[PDB]
């Protein structure tokens, strides 16, 4: 192919809790990233056979 | 437990006296310090199964 990838991800958070309370929870975000090739590069060069025998 | 306890304590003074005179006495002083724990941190995340499979 022409493309990569890679992935993205966040952090969390702390609390704090007493007897008889409940846990909370919490969501993680992400992303991704990618790339592409669009180009060739070159050089040429072309010469002659009687030339090159003289 | 949930505390934990140390001891403090004072110091003494010094007076000067002459002939004919009762010598004073003087009293130290006591105290104390108590730390406690009350809260729990915590971090927490859930996912669904649903998500998980693919």
């Amino acid at each position: 192919s022409n493309q990569a990838r890679i992935d993205r991800m966040n952090t969390v958070t702390i609390k704090g809790r007493t007897p008889g309370q409940k846990l909370d929870r919490e969501s993680v975000k992400n992303d991704k990233l990618v790339i592409t090739v669009d180009t060739v590069t070159y050089a040429s060069t072309v010469m002659d056979w009687q030339d090159d025998w003289t």
